[PDB]
């Protein structure tokens, strides 16, 4: 997962998701 600009709810979120994109 990759977050920085982004807050750590949304972070965790698609960090276990492990979305592997960038655009949706």
């Amino acid at each position: 997962c990759s977050c920085n600009d982004i807050n750590d709810k949304e972070c965790m979120y698609f960090c276990h998701q492990d979305v592997i994109w960038d655009e949706p």
